[PDB]
């Protein structure tokens, strides 16, 4: 089976979510870079966004 | 087996993304749910929080 944190926050007014910094600095993400969403079996899958 | 939406976002200072409003309706997610979130992949999972 695959492991998840198991961490779950408050939706804000926009529908956004927060990574959690552990994640943010694993991801290598910071402000102003881009990323990208998908969607897949009602989940969404976040990943680093390779510009085309 | 499908594809995913393919949508891209700019992150803000806190690192936060933001769910399209498509996905808001067919998530059934609204402002004060609760959202879980996943870690596999170097990839993120959100979905809705079912506590136990």
């Amino acid at each position: 089976f695959m492991k998840s944190t198991g961490i779950v926050r408050k939706v804000d007014e926009l529908g956004r979510v927060v990574i959690p910094i552990e994640l943010r600095r694993t991801l290598g993400i910071a402000e102003k870079d881009a990323l990208e969403i998908y969607v897949d079996d009602e989940k969404i899958i976040l990943k680093k966004y390779k510009p085309n």
